[PDB]
């Protein structure tokens, strides 16, 4: 995965649709993970209890949707690259 080249701010505008989505709010409350705005990548603790929220994978599965580009985006001192949190995300549940 890119881990040096930066995305432009751009890719955070393909985001908006997620603040629309019930996933979003359920998967972050249950899991203490955040991806608006994003906290980065989820914890080993967090992620347990993602993978354990159905809201979790469909919240994933309409980040996909957007199509995130293999780069790092950076807010704050946070830089995640969002196509690889989404890609690696059902496999690391198991
Ligand atoms: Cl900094
Ligand atoms: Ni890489």
């Amino acid at each position: 995965w890119e881990e040096t080249k930066e995305c432009a701010f751009t890719e955070f505008f393909k985001l908006a649709p997620l603040a629309s989505n019930p996933a979003l709010s359920v998967c972050q409350d249950a899991s203490g993970w955040q991806m608006l705005p994003p906290a980065g990548y989820p914890t080993p603790e967090q992620l347990k209890l993602m993978c354990g929220t159905a809201e979790c994978f469909t919240l994933i599965d309409a980040i996909k949707a957007l199509n995130p580009n293999d780069c790092i985006l950076v807010f704050g001192d946070v830089r995640l690259n969002v196509k690889k949190l989404v890609t690696e995300f059902e496999p690391s549940c198991f």
